[PDB]
């Protein structure tokens, strides 16, 4: 199993003070992962994930490290300070414009929705005008419990730096909502794995800006609503990829 200590320097915590979104990320070999803890639940597994602090002051993330073996007995604890509360954040970019998103086929929606990771029937859903509006009737505790796959056609260059935003909408209070931009083919290859707390009826926007370029065929984008309350309809709209 591994021991957590030896794996300190790899650990690194990016709070970016002016978009108040802070990057964790962890440097491995093919086999070794992190499991990154806020409030005492996983919230990924991914090498590395991006999370909105809207409210200024002091957070904590918990790093377990994880191979073939085993979960390291104890974890790694790393404070932040969020020097500003936005108020007034950034509406993303031009949903009309002539986003590669509008352009590209875009498939219809694939679910994995599993309480107590039981899979249970596909939720409703109704894209309608670009509008994803899915609707949640059971509760679920822990994140990759409620996987909405997007499959598109859309193909990135390496030469090329790109940027992209989404407004998610929740009826009820949700704790972690994640969004992916994820190479079809290989999984480790992202731009980025989303999370964002969502209060009821507040639309929040999620963007990343100048992104390096990854030569990838096909793009799935994927979000995630485990953690939602019973009864909980979420709203995504806005759904922009554009050259930067």
């Amino acid at each position: 199993i591994p021991v957590v200590s030896d794996y300190e320097d790899c650990i690194r915590i990016d709070v970016n003070q002016e978009t108040n979104y802070v990057t964790f990320s962890f440097q491995g070999q093919k086999g070794v992962m992190p499991i990154w803890i806020i409030d005492g639940k996983n919230y990924s597994s991914s090498f590395n994930m991006t999370k909105y602090y809207r409210k200024a002051g002091d957070y904590s993330v918990e790093v377990k490290i994880a191979n073939s073996n085993g979960v390291s007995d104890r974890a790694i604890t790393r404070n932040f300070h969020i020097d500003k509360t936005i108020m007034t954040g950034f509406g993303g970019f031009d949903p009309e414009s002539n986003n590669i998103w509008r352009t590209a086929t875009i498939s219809e929606p694939t679910f994995w929705y599993a309480p107590g990771w039981s899979q249970i029937a596909d939720p409703a859903y109704s894209l309608v005008n670009g509008t994803y509006t899915v609707t949640l009737p059971e509760a679920t505790s822990e994140t990759w419990q409620a996987q909405m796959p997007i499959k598109t056609n859309i193909a990135t260059d390496a030469g090329k730096n790109y940027d992209f935003s989404v407004i998610l909408t929740s009826t009820i209070d949700h704790p972690n909502v994640t969004v992916k931009l994820v190479d079809a083919t290989e999984d480790k290859i992202y731009y980025f794995e989303g999370k964002t707390p969502l209060v009821a009826n507040e639309p929040v926007c999620f963007w990343k800006s100048n992104m390096p370029g990854l030569d990838i065929a096909n793009l799935n984008l994927v979000f995630d609503f485990g953690g939602n309350a019973a009864g909980t309809v979420m709203t995504i709209e806005s759904i922009v990829l554009k050259d930067h």
